[PDB]
């Protein structure tokens, strides 16, 4: 079903399914809680599967100003999802931007996530150290500053949202993981969310001046080890994120393990959801 809950003063829209435990799954820009329908169908046979539309995206309340899309806020959006869901812990599987936030959100608030499943998107100590150093991170990420212009909103909304349609739907239906319906969701995505609500995420990031680059995580921690069991997925392919975001990334997180798609992209959990899902399987039975 789909469904609202009220957190963190605003209405929060999900897709829910199955029963059990809980695994809540967190997308990124531009997508949506539907990103994520081949393991709502796979894992809800055996665990409370839940996709959140983020603040601002698809059927979610898109509270105006920049301050309302900071991390503090998205944070705290997640540890009210949860509790209000009934549940005091969760499996959190995360992307793109999600990652960054579910990253942040497992690093202060370990206790409410009993293991991670993250593809690809920011670590927050590794992504610093790629953009302060690796020439290829920094050309990827270019577009995060181009993102601060005013001029991106129209390019993403004109003419039937041609911008994201470029950006997401064309490669999915050429590649064949999106079908007529998927896109037909996606578009009723972006027609019932806000383009300017998703762009704010990104100008509030702290990674353009010489003393931000120098931060040593992506949003401020208090510690640099994450020692709940975590699972990476992640798309070698991606052309926002390199493959280096992964080296030595236990040093930061101690029991990790990682599987490497040489055949998808920004996202695997569409792109390649057998594959994945059996990655995940393997991880949530080990």
């Amino acid at each position: 079903s789909k469904q609202y809950i009220n957190v963190n003063g605003v209405n929060l829209h999900y897709i829910s399914k199955g029963q059990g435990e809980l695994m809540l799954f967190l997308h990124g820009f531009p997508d949506f809680s539907h990103i994520w329908r081949h393991q709502i169908d796979e894992f809800s046979n055996d665990f409370h599967t839940v996709a959140l539309d983020l603040r601002g995206y698809n059927l979610s309340e898109k509270p105006s100003g920049l301050e309302s899309y900071e991390i503090d806020v998205l944070v705290e959006d997640i540890r009210q999802v949860i509790e209000g869901l009934g549940y005091s812990s969760c499996t959190l599987v995360v992307h793109d931007w999600g990652a960054g936030i579910g990253w942040t959100f497992a690093y202060r608030y370990p206790e409410y996530v009993q293991k991670l499943i993250a593809f690809n998107g920011p670590h927050p100590y590794t992504f610093m150290r790629e953009l302060r150093t690796n020439k290829n991170q920094q050309k990827a990420s270019e577009y995060a500053k181009w993102f601060q212009k005013q001029e991106v909103q129209d390019y993403m909304e004109r003419d039937n949202f041609s911008g994201l349609r470029k950006l997401v739907i064309d490669p999915g239906v050429k590649k064949g993981y999106l079908t007529a319906d998927d896109v037909q969701a996606y578009m009723n995505s972006w027609e019932n969310g806000s383009v300017l609500s998703m762009l704010s995420y990104y100008r509030n990031l702290k990674i353009f001046t010489e003393e931000d680059l120098r931060r040593k995580s992506l949003f401020p921690l208090e510690e640099e080890v994450l020692n709940i069991p975590v699972q990476i997925i992640w798309g070698n392919q991606d052309p926002t994120f390199m493959p280096e975001n992964l080296d030595g990334i236990e040093e930061y997180v101690p029991n990790i393990s990682v599987h490497r798609l040489a055949e998808a992209s920004h996202a695997p959990q569409h792109e390649k959801p057998q594959e994945v899902n059996n990655v995940m399987w393997n991880f949530l039975n080990k």
